[PDB]
């Protein structure tokens, strides 16, 4: 009667409207920008390697790890200033694509917060991740206005 989905994280049913599910639709939509950007043909090296670090750390949650360069590469980044108008007016696809996946990623985080309150998932999500598919967005942007 009550709808239940599989979760591959827990092995399990969980409930339909749980908010997991809307955290696993936001990483599908970052990676998802990032296809599109690849799909683009500009800066090819640069987007596989951030969708690699992305599912990297999105896998870390019931596997995963990121080798010694891709950290460095994370905690030497800091979040830069931006103006996102510039990027639309003039309509660079490639940079549109990578901004609509760090708005994903983003969104993705707020969800992993809502989702790390639930019984199923405080002991599974650590601030670790949080922080370091914080830093792969703050990556994103960076490359994007570059």
């Amino acid at each position: 009667m009550d709808i239940k989905r599989y979760c591959p994280v827990t092995d399990s049913e969980l409930p339909a409207d749980h908010v997991y599910f809307k955290f696993r639709s936001e990483i599908e939509a970052a990676e998802a920008y990032l296809g599109l950007a690849i799909s683009e043909g500009i800066k090819v090296r640069e987007t596989r390697e951030i969708l690699d670090i992305i599912d990297t750390v999105y896998n870390s949650l019931s596997d995963s790890k990121l080798n010694d360069f891709q950290e460095k590469r994370l905690n030497f980044t800091e979040e830069d200033w931006y103006d996102i108008k510039e990027k639309a007016n003039n309509g660079n696809r490639w940079s549109l694509y990578m901004f609509l996946a760090r708005s994903a990623v983003d969104s993705a985080v707020y969800w992993s917060y809502r989702m790390k309150e639930t019984e199923e998932f405080k002991e599974i999500v650590k601030e670790e991740m949080i922080s370091k598919l914080l830093k792969a967005g703050y990556v994103i942007l960076r490359e994007s206005l570059g």
